[PDB]
């Protein structure tokens, strides 16, 4: 009885590498070879890898034996009856890698010193490593600034291409990214892909999208000329952008996105934030999100509550350290309103407010702020009260502010009273 010890390690080929943990690999049996015999051992050297396995999966010249990732450096296949074998590196793995090609191995073999049987083998697969793809977010219209509900977002996200083993070739090239249900679908026209800052052959590039429950999958994917040539531009940046509309405050304040990068051009509709076990797994991109606010109006006249035939209209606007408005500073729009009137029970709410955003710099999360130089803080200006009200004759500072600590929705209450 044999073994084989299956090491999976990170580095290119030549033609002592580090060992990787969580790399899962199947093992499955040759049919029909019997290495103790000339007619066997005759077969097993005319064998093409195509004919046991080829477009991702085994051929019935194979029986599988047992999936196992790599633990402590080694995936062990052990007990095993004398037979060729033939493992096969999945896409399933703890982390997403370019994967090694599938490669057979005898068992039992000859030691390499000539004194005896090898029973328990050792093999060592290469594969390479994905970078982390580097997902920010850009405000694509500074007429306001931010994205608050009711503008678009626009994302950016760079993977990194990585070096391959020689003469090899990528299965794919995925890169996806199921947004958050805050957005709407993603405008097609301001959906762009570059290579090395370049524009991609169309033909090769197919952009979708799909809904998975209440969220987009935006999903581009190389194939064609592009990705048989991918292997040439190692180190190079594979760039998606696209824009979405952000549509509602997110109940928890976090408007949050990541992508993910697949060195696979899966059949089916790739939901890149699936669970078990056969999930084929994405590399996920660094973490972008974005801080919302809400401010609440608690409006009163006279100390009582407003009822049926008093309210109050409010603008919300930028301050300076002062208390005076931001020079020619505009109405803040919040889902296509720019103006707040008080209900009968006194309240106004303004949600959906984009604070700002923690996103990754230099390999380092920080936190900016999306009214950096205008004003220090949001103001509310009273522009009609009540009959024989007097109207508010400054602006009322409200402090709604977020860092990058923020995991919740920030809020404000702000209680005014109106007098005569
Ligand atoms: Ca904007």
């Amino acid at each position: 009885r044999t073994s084989i010890a299956v090491h999976a390690l990170m580095g290119l080929p030549t033609g002592g590498l580090p060992k990787v943990d969580g790399m899962s690999f199947t093992l499955y049996r040759v049919n029909e070879i019997d290495l103790t015999t000339q007619a066997g051992w005759d077969a097993a050297s005319k064998i093409k890898l195509e004919e046991l396995y080829t477009n991702g999966h085994p051929t019935d010249k194979v029986t599988k034996v047992a999936t196992k990732k790599t633990e402590g450096g080694v995936a062990k296949f052990d007990n095993l009856t004398p037979a060729l074998y033939l493992v096969v590196q999945e896409l399933n793995g703890a982390e997403a890698v370019v994967r090694s090609q599938p490669f057979l191995v005898a068992a039992p073999q000859t030691n390499p010193t000539g004194d005896g049987w090898l029973q328990d083998v050792h093999v060592y697969p290469k594969h390479q490593a994905l970078s982390e793809p580097v997902k920010t977010a850009v405000d694509p219209d500074a007429t306001q600034p931010g994205f608050s509900v009711g503008e678009n977002v626009k994302y950016r996200v760079a993977t990194k291409i990585p070096e391959i083993a020689s003469n090899t070739k990528f299965e794919g090239f995925t890169v996806a990214d199921k947004l958050p249900a805050e957005l709407g679908k993603p405008d097609t026209n301001k959906i762009t892909v570059t290579l090395g800052g370049k524009p991609i052959n169309s033909t090769d590039v197919s952009v979708q999208t799909y809904q998975v429950g209440d969220r987009t999958v935006l999903s581009v994917q190389l194939a064609g000329a592009t990705l048989q040539s991918l292997d040439q531009h190692k180190d190079q940046e594979l760039v998606v952008e696209f824009e979405a509309p952000v549509t509602k405050q997110p109940e928890n304040g976090q408007l949050d996105n990541q992508a993910w990068v697949l060195p696979s051009n899966p059949t089916a509709q790739w939901d890149p934030e699936e669970s078990g076990d056969a999930a084929l797994r994405g590399m996920p991109s660094s973490r972008v999100s974005s801080k919302f606010g809400q401010i609440t109006i608690e409006k009163s006249f006279d100390g009582n509550t407003p009822g049926a035939d008093r309210t109050a209209t409010f603008q919300l606007h930028r301050c300076e350290a002062d208390g005076s408005l931001v020079k020619s500073d505009p109405p803040i729009s919040l889902d296509g309103k720019q103006e707040f009137v008080t209900g009968q029970d006194g309240k106004a709410v303004l949600s959906g407010i984009h604070l700002g955003t923690l996103q990754l710099e230099s390999n380092v999360m920080k936190y900016t702020d999306a009214w950096a130089g205008k004003g220090t803080e949001f103001c509310l200006v009273e522009t009609a009260t009540a009959s024989g009200y007097e109207l508010l004759p400054k602006p009322v500072i409200v402090k709604l502010e977020a860092n990058e600590s923020t995991n919740v929705l920030v809020e404000q209450k702000v209680k005014i009273d109106n007098k005569k």
